[PDB]
């Protein structure tokens, strides 16, 4: 359990908070100009699962876009909150474009891109103002990329009247917090309901992600966006975004993720999404799909066989999803296991909904399938994996019938 | 900090504990028989980092193997502790076989899969009394595959008692806890060295994962191998990889690491060694080679040329790490930022070593360069690529020159 209460924002109709799913969100990366493009992404990302989308509204062209990207949405039916990402003119857009203004589901403020000086606490006034006018939420989302170099010198000073100072860094995640928070505190004090502020601080560092969120998650009541920004490319930018959140989604510190991958040329903006959907069904906060553990095959079973029934067997459960989400209630609860050979084979099968367990070597060539902890069957010969589907067909029927 | 403290076992020449570095190990799943094969692997696995490796001795005709793989990797001047996986008749082969006993660099039990009823302890005793014998460490290293079911009705029957029982799963949890332990403790009496010994407790879910090892690490005092059994394929055995041992090395509880990942076919079995790199390095444990911080890169940023850019850089990097290792000490520990626009461009680029902010829509064409948290230069027109790993390379010659 342990999740950590908050009040309720909706964004949309999706209600972020401690009483909530902890949702995924994802950012379109087409222009916001280009009508046609920006408008078949966020649907592309929302039918992967991104419940909330968010876009950049950078420009005067972004903006006057908006309410036909919102328009063009509608006309299908899709009813995916929008949130608008401001940086350096948010004020003179949502002043100058009302319609953009309205047609967004919330409004993200960045306490260090909002000006120079004196000019920094009326822009955020003025946004914050535009927020309460329309009902719209807001995130206060600080990034170290874009830290307020004011705050971070009032801090630097702070530090070195210590007695022990702490080092540089430290006093930059300290700024960091103090950035969102101050807003947070300011914002509140203007009038902006709990119910419509979020906050984020985001860090490109697993280790300084985790003491920024621990300290978000004590110093405030509201809730939180979570995600590792600047992640990067491939392997190293999903390992890092799966260790950086999960110590403090386990914590129960978290409502919202958006994972900060950078797509390699021609990869689809979706992959971001089944990353954030991966992480927290490895920790067993939501469910999305079926999932297949496997071994990782060792000298006692064929590797050749045994990891293409593997492949197989995910294949054939993500070609059948479409169909059992509509028949099948539940159906996102399914564990299916796939093993090499007797050492853990059996056990983890029994562990599953259901599972077969090859044999390897010195075994008998046959395969004993498993399903609610205790065997179902014994497979041999040619088709082992048709039959094995069949079997997790006829499960499901059963299992998840309505 | 935090590092849990634990005696030194050493694997080989790699010591593992509290006053070590974290090692990566890894599993072959060639055919232990075959020689050519199985050599071939462990050098591919230690060349990717495998610090250790571990191979499968199932039968007589793999541990009439193991001297003679031994052989041959010393005879390339490879040395890379090995460990021997015993299953069902470890106590037979290694009595029969003590060339493969002395050849190896330690001995990995299950208690799980030592025989049926009063047999477990005499097999256990006879593998305990070799180990001690020849002077090898021992891994105890209990999985739910394979969860001792005389234990498993001790801890039922315990459970049924209690004013509030808890849960089925709970107990198999306690089960495997018990079943570790008890071993441990059975073996220090025996005999058997703190120095000699190393516990691991694997379950396929990560939750469940940070449960068992919090209890392990606090009821004993030996190192630990820590893995996610069973993590399955692709993104999803990745990131559950990454989600169950982070909350873990994060909080200091860990010695070493195994990633069990299922390859896809044609995949090479090094893919888990780089995983398990990735892990430790994301958390800042170790540094292996040097990383790319890049951000998503949103509307804000011509897609293509930012994504293609950041794809450039991480490959040069990767193509110039074998020299760089040989002539630039502490070179692993470099971080090189990719950056779409100004928003967190400069800010990220700065707490790089040496990072490149781009332009943006709206911006002039011209991408600033910075390094040591400085601006070093503006890069404009053709060739911004080459330009910039011009500077890296400068940049790497005199921040890591012996
Ligand atoms: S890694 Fe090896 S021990 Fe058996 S169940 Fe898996 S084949
Ligand atoms: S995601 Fe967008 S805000 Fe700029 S630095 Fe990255 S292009």
């Amino acid at each position: 359990g342990m999740r950590r209460p908050t009040p309720t924002v909706y964004v949309g109709r999706v209600p972020i908070g401690g009483a909530h799913p902890i949702a995924v969100q994802s950012m379109t990366n087409t222009p916001t100009r280009d009508v046609e493009a920006t408008t078949a992404q966020v649907l592309e990302l929302h039918r992967a699962g991104s419940e909330i989308v968010r876009l950049t509204v950078n420009d005067e062209e972004a903006a006057k876009a908006v309410p036909e990207i919102k328009r063009r949405l509608l006309a299908e039916g899709a009813e995916v909150p929008l949130v608008g990402d401001f940086h350096f003119n948010g004020h003179l857009l949502l002043r100058k474009y009302p319609k953009m203004a309205e047609a967004l589901d919330k409004f993200r403020i960045n306490p260090g891109t909002l000006g120079r000086g004196r000019h920094k606490d009326e822009h955020f006034a003025e946004m914050i103002r535009i927020a309460m006018d329309l009902g719209k939420p807001v995130r206060i989302g600080a990034n170290w990329g874009s830290l307020d170099p004011a705050l971070l010198t009032e801090l630097m000073d702070r530090n070195a009247r210590r007695p022990e100072p702490k080092s540089a860094h430290e006093v930059v995640l300290e700024a960091l917090v103090e950035s969102a928070v101050r807003a947070y505190e300011a914002a509140l004090e203007m009038g902006l309901g709990e119910d419509k502020l979020v906050l984020s601080a985001k860090v490109s560092k697993a280790r300084d992600l985790v003491w920024v969120y621990r300290e978000l998650a004590r110093r405030t009541q509201a809730p939180l966006h979570l995600g590792l920004t600047e992640a990067g490319m491939g392997v190293k930018g999903i390992v890092a975004s799966a260790a950086a959140l999960a110590p403090l989604l386990l914590e129960g510190i978290g409502d919202t993720i958006r994972v900060s991958l950078t797509p390699a040329p021609g990869e689809p903006r979706t992959k971001e999404v089944e990353v954030a959907q991966e992480i927290l069904q490895a920790l067993g906060l939501r469910a999305f799909a079926p999932e297949v553990t496997s071994c990782p095959g060792c000298g006692r079973t064929t590797s050749t066989f045994f990891q293409e029934l593997a492949e197989e067997v995910s294949r054939r459960l993500k070609e059948r999803l479409p169909e059992w989400r509509a028949r099948y209630p539940g159906v996102e609860e399914l564990k299916v296991a796939v093993m090499g050979c007797v050492v853990n084979g059996p056990g983890e099968s029994k562990h599953a909904h259901i599972g077969i367990s090859l044999p390897g070597a010195g075994e008998e060539p046959k395969a004993p399938v498993y399903a609610d902890g205790k065997l179902l069957t014994i497979l041999k010969g040619e088709g082992i994996a048709e039959e094995f589907l069949r079997l997790v067909e006829d499960y499901v029927k059963t299992r998840f019938a309505p």
